RNA sequence: GCAGAUCUGAGCCUGGGAGCUCUCUGC
């Protein structure tokens, strides 16, 4: 169970691709929600697709979730949820 | 200790990946 705030959690991410360029593509495609504070892709034991996006507003975080759901990034749909603990 | 680093460092756990530890670099 999950309930809004400003980040939101994106697994289901294309893993071909440098930890830069995906950085710069998610905050193209989701800064026109609202705006970021930050984008964090973590470093894992393997490359698991996983991404989290930190909005200023919680408004910017329910519209991008609800537009991108499942919408193609990088020929993959994108598997996005509310964060668990705010950032 | 903080920050970063492996489809281009590594051992585990998991076996339907929001997990643990180590190592390297900088401070
Ligand atoms: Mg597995
Ligand atoms: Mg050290």
């Amino acid at each position: 169970g999950t309930r809004p705030n400003h980040t939101i959690y994106i697994n289901n991410l294309n893993s071909k691709i440098k930890k830069d360029e995906l950085k710069k593509s998610l905050h193209a495609i989701f800064s026109r929600f609202g705006q970021i504070l930050d984008i964090l892709v973590p470093r894992r034991r393997t490359p698991r697709g996983q991404a989290f996006v930190i909005f200023k507003e919680v408004s910017s975080a329910t519209n991008a979730l609800r537009s991108m759901q499942g919408f193609p990034f990088y020929d993959k749909p994108m598997a996005i949820q509310y964060a668990k603990t705010d950032r």
